[PDB]
């Protein structure tokens, strides 16, 4: 079936938002944040960080329908924001990126509280 529940819309929404959100120069925050870079491309990214992801790994969990609730969502990018604050130095662009993009997360699903 082509219509969505209202959850999968919701579900749907968040993950747009913070995918399609540019800055007043047009640039669009998530586009490093998609997908992961390898083992050999990022040096000791996955001895260090617990639980990988992305966008992609987040789409994917979305399209086939294994988000209960907006809240595990939510949590899948606020994991992925950590990693990459994790991972990289405060003065970085994605680290930057990564706070204002969290932000996004959190006005958005605060905007969809009555739906
Ligand atoms: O730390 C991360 C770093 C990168 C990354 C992606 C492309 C680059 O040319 C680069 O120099 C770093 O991509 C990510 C993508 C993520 O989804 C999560 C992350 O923590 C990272
Ligand atoms: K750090």
């Amino acid at each position: 079936s082509k219509y969505m529940t209202p959850m999968q819309q919701k579900l749907n929404e968040v993950y747009e938002a913070v995918k399609n959100y540019t800055d007043k120069r047009g640039r669009r925050l998530s586009a490093i944040f998609l997908r992961l870079p390898s083992r050999s491309e990022l040096p000791d990214y996955y001895l260090t960080i617990k639980k990988p992801m992305d966008m992609e790994k987040i789409r994917s969990h979305m399209m086939a329908n294994k988000y209960q609730d907006i809240d595990s969502m939510v949590e899948d990018f606020v994991m992925m924001f950590n990693n990459a604050c994790t991972y990289n130095e405060p003065e970085s662009l994605i680290y930057k990126d990564a706070l204002v993009l969290h932000k996004v997360l959190l006005e958005t699903r605060r905007d969809l509280e009555g739906d």
